[PDB]
């Protein structure tokens, strides 16, 4: 078994791409790229696509559990929210790509213990004004789940205690509820 089988991930994941085109509605700009459910298929996908730092501004990547679309409207996102990492323009060079890949591995490696079931997915927004990365969770009222994912996330990105990150509900997005 060991010699020849791919290594299965706990979940099947879908990678999505967004390109800003003012000709189209936001949802029409959102497109699914492919899915994978093994370590080896993840790295084949990742190794084939552009680093976030190399995308034109206005683009997003999103990685979500199969069955969950990367949009507020989805039943598993409507009552939820996101842990938000805001980066300055200098961090495009220094942090964007490494932070995004760490976010990817927190999801597929199920890095948040009993609360990895609350995880829906993650998004990186590439923007001239300042890039963003976020982990989306499914229920903004689940205080223990949300806070625990926030603490683990902050430390896995190696952020200092001088930084604070915020959790915002999509309901208000469409203010911070929690900070760690
Ligand atoms: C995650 N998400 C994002 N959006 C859309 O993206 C925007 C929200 O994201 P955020 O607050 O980060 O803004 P951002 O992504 S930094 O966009 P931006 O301000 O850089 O965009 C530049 C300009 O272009 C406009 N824009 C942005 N995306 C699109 C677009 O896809 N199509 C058109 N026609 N115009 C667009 C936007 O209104 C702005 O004036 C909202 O704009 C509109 C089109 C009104 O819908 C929102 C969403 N819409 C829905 N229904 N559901 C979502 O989950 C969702």
């Amino acid at each position: 078994p060991e010699h020849y089988i791919k290594h299965p991930l706990q979940n099947r994941w879908a990678l999505w791409f967004f390109k800003n085109d003012k000709s189209k509605t936001w949802q029409a700009n959102l497109r699914l790229i492919s899915k994978f459910d093994t370590v080896e298929d993840f790295w084949a996908l990742y190794n084939h696509i552009q680093l976030s730092s190399n995308l034109m501004p206005g683009c997003d990547y999103s990685l979500f559990k199969d069955g969950i679309e990367p949009m507020w409207e989805d039943e598993k996102n409507k009552r939820g929210g996101r842990w938000l990492i805001t980066l300055n323009k200098q961090q495009r060079r220094s942090d964007l790509d490494r932070f995004w890949l760490e976010t990817l591995l927190c999801l597929i490696g199920e890095s948040f213990d009993d609360y990895s079931d609350d995880v829906c997915g993650a998004v990186v927004n590439v923007r001239a004004k300042g890039d963003k990365i976020a982990i989306w969770t499914t229920e903004c009222e689940n205080r223990d789940a949300v806070t625990h994912i926030g603490r683990v996330y902050k430390e896995r990105l190696g952020l200092p205690p001088k930084i604070v990150i915020g959790y915002q509900s999509h309901a208000d997005t469409a203010k911070n509820r929690f900070v760690v």
